[PDB]
């Protein structure tokens, strides 16, 4: 399956197609965008974006705790999506 991603951004408002295996953040470099990223292996706060419709597949993050996830905080970077989503991306600085 591939979902439908709205990403807001500190410029503005996209929505990029991503396939259910894809992560987010590849899917948004893919289209053209810049979002931010450094170990792009789940093990930071650089990618961070919040879900706050949809939901994602996130298992291999490993930065996040138990009330950030609750919060909506995704690591985009190894963030597949699980439906429509949306994310607001370069959420870092709410960490
Ligand atoms: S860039 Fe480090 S967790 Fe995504």
């Amino acid at each position: 399956a591939s979902y439908t991603v709205k990403l807001i951004t500190p410029d503005g408002e996209s929505s990029i197609e991503c396939s259910d295996d894809t992560y987010i953040l590849d899917a948004a470099e893919e289209a053209g965008l810049d979002l931010p990223y450094s170990c792009r292996a789940g093990a930071c706060s650089t990618c961070a974006g919040k879900i706050t419709a949809g939901s994602v597949d996130q298992s291999d993050q490993s930065f996040l705790d138990d009330d950030q996830i609750e919060a909506g905080y995704v690591l985009t970077c190894v963030a597949y999506p699980t439906s429509d989503c949306t994310i607001e991306t370069h959420k870092e600085e709410d960490l």
